[PDB]
């Protein structure tokens, strides 16, 4: 297969179906990545990740930088061979979780010098830094260090963080494509910003553009706009990105965000949703999410959801599922996190069919009837 | 398949090797137990147990009548529906569990009430209803119920806690006998007491053989004697149960334990070890046992063990599984598990080919030169 090559065989509306061509494998897109956060996709062996149907996974490069070690697992052989996934991984620039997660951020036009909230270390990533331990990592889809705006944002803080982000690509770009090895058999994905702005998504998708990505994410949303507003930021964003590339939408993972946001015109999906699952036991059915610690369930022998494939829902009843988790167990959340990633391929396979097929909004108006 | 039939196959000394014959499967002796604590193999699908090439697996009785409740169990199908494993289950009769993790415990001929140490509930185990809730789970060997004799006891405490578990043999095997299809489907074991005092161990294997069991457990050990006293216990109590009817050592799992223990005559075998890893990190290999958490194991590519066949050790290595369980991920309690029941279930494979093959004597020699 060839480095990267993403082809779009149907459309409808602003939706769009295809395929994403790399050298470990093939995404079917729209796709959903389940994340894999230290190394790990929570309580799920790589294989059944991919039993699932999941084409790709995402890689937390925060976590790994601190926990193992970039280095460490580059001399080990690499993400891939280290976890046991084999297929394509995308890893995040570790930026956005050094602000979430890490202790004494200092931030400056080179880069994030923080303190890991671990052993109290410390690190100074940047775009170079951010490139290079994506790098170590093996990353097959790298993607550009930039600055998420916290929301809100005010017109002058979010043009001087994306006019930053767009400096921090150029420099991404730069420093990808200078380490040999990595720019012929990885791809390198730009990350728009510009907060809810118009005129700033439109300078920051014409920066993107200019340096020239493999893909491009829409950032900055899924930090407590909500819904409405994330649609109608993604209205007008995402048509200023180029549109034989791929469009990922970074953080959202709702089942009827992501439907909203492929009729906008998204391709790529991740969030934590459907691996955080296991302790407040909250499952996808396409009746709506239901909790299954809620005693309604102590005695209900049907399965999680009446017509998903997964192996849970063909093995064990809602029941079974209730007491294990409510008593703490692991297969609890094991079995919960297996379903709930089955459910939101199942809902992608779905998407990318209805498409396909010309009916996706028909789809899309029968799914929300039912989930709400 | 019959009810219950066992066969010796052949023998070596004091160890036998054979198989038991039961309506849910055949189960190959000497045989080691996964222990399935609150309805769960710790981490494991049962498929995953299975695999690893257990053919019986342990129920905790205590944990049951608590937690879900027996009735609601039953209710719901019995255990093997409810946690998805359609081979024999041996489930123990709760009493043990009922003073090791209960409250206010009080004891009497009739049996004994406590609280539960979850939500400070009460209940009244007694033979009878220990049999009954047995039943309720669906058990295919039954655990008659008796009262283990704390270490060290005196010969008053021993002889009178003996003799009491001895009245309750024979309650527990009319109990089992009253309820028709218990009696035709299951199998009922009694436990031979006596603490460490061989005059009250055969006064005991006479009481138990004269009741009559399809298999006797040697009760009251692995309770801080020690391995020397053990053994020396087992030399001359495991020569008072009747040869043809297989022999159980309740709570006994350390490698060398099983090893010296079938030496003696013992048949099957339980125990938490396997399962309780994930945590501190102990992984059994034949090089004795190593604990991963160890910053020696950081960059080991190498297998857990070297020779071990389980799906753990032919994808991970001890650098990944080290990562994991320093980094509390759930994959790491699995992969732990995993492997650790999969190395008893090669121990198990191994001591009953030796033996079948006139070698055991043999391989107890190499396998202590190796693992010490
Ligand atoms: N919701 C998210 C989640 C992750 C990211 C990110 O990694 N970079 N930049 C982003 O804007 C962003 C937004
Ligand atoms: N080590 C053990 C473990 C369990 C038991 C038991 O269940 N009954 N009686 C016993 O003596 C006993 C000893
Ligand atoms: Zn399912
Ligand atoms: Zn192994």
């Amino acid at each position: 297969r060839p480095r990267f090559s993403f082809s779009i065989a149907a459309r409808e509306g602003k939706a769009r179906t295809g395929t994403i061509e790399m050298k470990r494998g093939v995404i079917r897109t729209p796709a959903f990545m389940p994340v894999g956060t230290a190394a790990t996709v929570k309580a799920l062996k790589p294989e059944t990740v991919r039993a699932t149907g999941a084409d790709i996974i995402l890689g937390n490069t925060y976590h790994l930088m601190l926990r193992p070690g970039a280095e460490r697992i580059a001399k080990l052989g690499g993400l891939h061979s280290f976890m046991g996934w084999d297929r394509p991984i995308l890893t995040d620039s570790g930026g956005y979780q050094v602000m979430s997660l890490s202790s004494l951020t200092k931030q400056s036009e080179e880069g994030v010098t923080f303190k890991s909230h671990l052993d109290g270390s410390r690190h100074m990533l940047s775009p170079e830094r951010s490139i290079e331990i994506q790098h170590l990592l093996g990353s097959d889809i790298v993607m550009a260090f930039d600055e998420c705006t916290p929301y809100p944002a005010t017109p002058s803080r979010a043009a001087s963080s994306m006019e930053r982000s767009m400096r921090w690509a150029k420099r991404s770009r730069d420093a990808f494509d200078s380490r040999k090895e990595q720019a012929e058999n990885a791809a390198l994905f730009g990350i728009q910003q510009g907060s809810v702005f118009e005129n700033l998504r439109q300078q920051s998708a014409d920066a993107l553009a200019e340096i020239g990505f493999d893909g491009y994410a829409v950032g900055g949303l899924a930090v407590g706009e909500g819904q409405d507003e994330m649609f109608r930021v993604l209205d007008f964003s995402v048509p200023m990105l180029p549109d034989d590339k791929p469009h990922y939408l970074m953080g959202v993972g709702k089942p009827d965000d992501i439907v909203g946001a492929v009729e906008r015109g998204i391709d790529m999906f991740d969030c934590v949703l459907p691996t955080r699952s296991g302790r407040n036991g909250q499952a996808f059915t396409w009746d709506g999410p239901i909790n299954i610690r809620n005693a309604r369930f102590s005695e209900d022998l049907k399965p999680l959801d009446s017509e998903c494939h997964c192996a849970v829902c063909q093995k064990w009843s809602r029941a079974y599922i209730h007491h294990l988790i409510r008593a703490g167990e692991i297969l609890g959340a094991m079995l919960m996190t297996e379903h709930n990633i089955a459910f939101y391929q199942q809902l992608m396979q779905k998407i990318r069919d209805s498409i396909s097929e010309g009916r996706f909004s028909q789809f899309a108006q029968d799914f929300r009837a039912r989930y709400f």
